[PDB]
């Protein structure tokens, strides 16, 4: 009885920075040409949404935020053909218009319909389908998956499995995906060789499930808090390493443990050493080194380019280098193949209604992942 | 008549930084197991060269310097199988030893054999064939080509097709396969891409070769000096531009000009700067931006990562990330059956008499290519 029409329903509201989501009443306008309303069922709490709101993620303010969940589609608007009524959906917080330079393009995934470059928080025609008490209240990412209820455009959602459990698969719209893909589709990991992950959080840790889906003889696991070891070695590490423990810089170790360097190096952290650290680490002639996190500050680093010219690599990506709409559906269909497990990535579940507490649980470094239930 | 016993002859030698070459007397000792030795018939004047001049290549000395040569055999030492007496070679200052991590590797060509990290200047087994009045004298890459006879060990040389032209074929050596290989092996510029190329000195025309080469459809020449632009474009640039007739920072005007980046940009120069210039100016979600040339001062540059985190490729090689032996007698039997010529390439010839001739002509920018002969 509701499609066509306006929805009331609760969602979690920033007003502005730093101060907590607040439960808000809320008014959802129906899907236009072209847009889906979605049933939100789960929804992941990740770092980039609190970095919304320390500021450091500049997207405008007031915000329904959240881009990692998934849910069911209430209604759809007119000329949609991707999506029907009542399917299972996965919010794209990366698009996939399928004709832009990015899209058509073979190895691209960032597409240039994107929210993310210079955000402005709104459908991909200029306005907004949210009201609190008559004030518009912005799109984030084109998700916005902090609410009962989401409008998005077609090119920003994917159909899947009318069987999969939401509360599990909609770690596949940002975190694991983000990870996996890092590893699999971006650096191409190859059998046998050796990998190399810094930090240990859930991305890390998809990472770590990307290289061994790979074939990776050695996958070496580097974070500063020992309490993230024993889950990395669950989920494939063979090794981990702790820097504080050491004398000597940890790229100077794991040259001598690596005989000389590893295959590929990837980035999961968002410092900005780091990332000089995993590239020297890798093998000077053919080494791959991979951003995967980086700290929103946006600040520049320092490096020495004699790293590069021996033949070394160093590249990054967003999503994992997934084309996101293509792959969201296979990844899906793979969790329902069995052939990769999401429950190690999932440390907490709390009610919508206690988002502020788990948020307070990503900032203690408690969770890997809290996930908010409808 | 002089297999097995010691030659005396006439090389150039630098016996300290800053002051030019001197034609000294030469004594140079037969090849033990597994070395070659060799007449010397053409070695060009690189840059390389001029840095091990100014102290900013940092190799020991006194040394016989130069590294892009080609030559006749006047005998081998006991096991040599690859070449013969009288066969038609180019020295390889990038070994192939074939038997280490980076030769057995697929994509690697930095051979751990290489004289290039922390030079010894000396033969493989850590001794000199040179002597100048007594005193020894350095090697250079396992190279010297500054000599009417050098001896190299088997790693470092290559048996070429009988009837090349010497003069011509020795910019293999070097110069012409680092800027060729930059393009065609590294970066793998596709059909109908468009390039950038920075700095148009000879190794940059050779990167523009390598991108004609491919079927690039747009080759964008840049340099700040405007009598290189000619010579590019009958090489296969199909624009020009210098960034001083500009008011905009040029990534800013390249972006424009290929309408939101291009696909391939190279790093011909060796400021750190242009480094940073040429990776902004690729496409965002696919780029790739190759380091061919480095200053040899070897300090640290600045640069944000949010750069590669969309998707760009930044890396680079030496010697065009060709795996020396096996590349060489196939690139020099490519330009015999004339897939390319070398001739744009050649500005100046002189005899090996006139050596500090062609280096006053390097650092005046008035060469492209210098060609000492014997
Ligand atoms: C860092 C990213 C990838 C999230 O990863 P994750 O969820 O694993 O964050 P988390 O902090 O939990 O994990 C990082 C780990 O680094 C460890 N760490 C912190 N400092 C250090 C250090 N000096 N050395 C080693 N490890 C460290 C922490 O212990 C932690 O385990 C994310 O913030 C990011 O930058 N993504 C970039 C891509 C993007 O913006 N996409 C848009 C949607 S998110
Ligand atoms: C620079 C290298 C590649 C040699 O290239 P090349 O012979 O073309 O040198 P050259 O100076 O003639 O060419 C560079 C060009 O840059 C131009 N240039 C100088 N400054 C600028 C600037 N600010 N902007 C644009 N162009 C510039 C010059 O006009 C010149 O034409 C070489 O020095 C190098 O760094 N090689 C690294 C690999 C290596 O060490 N291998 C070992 C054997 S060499
Ligand atoms: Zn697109
Ligand atoms: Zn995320
Ligand atoms: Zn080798
Ligand atoms: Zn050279």
């Amino acid at each position: 009885s509701t499609a066509g029409k306006v929805i009331k329903c609760k969602a979690a509201v920033l007003w502005e920075e730093k101060k907590p989501f607040s439960i808000e009443e809320v008014e959802v306008a129906p899907p236009k040409a072209h847009e889906v309303r979605i049933k939100m069922v789960a929804t992941g709490i990740c770092r980039s949404d609190d970095h919304v709101v320390s500021g450091t993620l500049v997207t405008p303010l007031p915000v329904i935020a959240g881009h990692e969940a998934a849910g069911i589609v209430e209604s759809i608007g007119e000329g949609v053909t991707t999506v029907r009524p009542g399917d299972k959906v996965i919010p794209l917080f990366t698009p996939q218009c399928g004709k832009c330079r990015v899209c058509k393009h073979p190895e691209g995934n960032f597409c240039l319909k994107n929210d993310l470059s210079m955000p402005r928080g709104t459908m991909q025609d200029g306005t907004s389908r949210f009201t609190c008490r008559g004030k518009p209240i912005h799109h984030f990412l084109g998700t916005s998956t902090f609410s009962q209820y989401t409008v998005v455009d077609e090119i920003s959602v994917a159909k899947i499995d009318a069987a999969s459990p939401l509360e599990k698969v909609c770690l596949i719209g940002c975190g694991f995906s983000t990870g996996y893909g890092s590893a699999v589709k971006v650096a191409k990991v190859t059998q046998g060789s050796t990998c190399a992950v810094f930090g240990l959080g859930g991305v890390g840790l998809s990472v770590i499930m990307g290289c061994k889906a790979a074939g990776a003889a050695r996958i070496i696991g580097v974070d500063i808090n020992k309490d993230k070891f024993a889950k990395a070695k669950e989920v494939g590490a063979t090794e981990c390493v702790n820097p504080q423990d050491y004398k000597k810089p940890i790229q100077e170790v794991l040259t001598e443990m690596s005989n000389g360097g590893v295959d590929f190096s990837f980035n999961v952290i968002g410092r900005l050493d780091t990332m000089v650290t995993a590239l020297s680490c890798c093998q000077e002639a053919y080494g791959v080194s991979v951003i995967v996190g980086v700290p929103p500050d946006s600040q520049n680093l320092s490096m020495n380019p004699m790293l590069l010219l021996s033949g070394r690599t160093w590249k990054g990506a967003i999503f994992g280098g997934f084309k996101s709409k293509d792959s969201v559906p296979k990844l899906v269909a793979d969790f329902m193949a069995k052939k990769f497990a999401l429950d190690p990535l999932i440390t907490h579940v709390l009610p919508f209604e206690k988002i502020n507490e788990g948020f307070d649980l990503l900032r203690s470094g408690e969770s890997i992942r809290t996930i908010l239930t409808f």
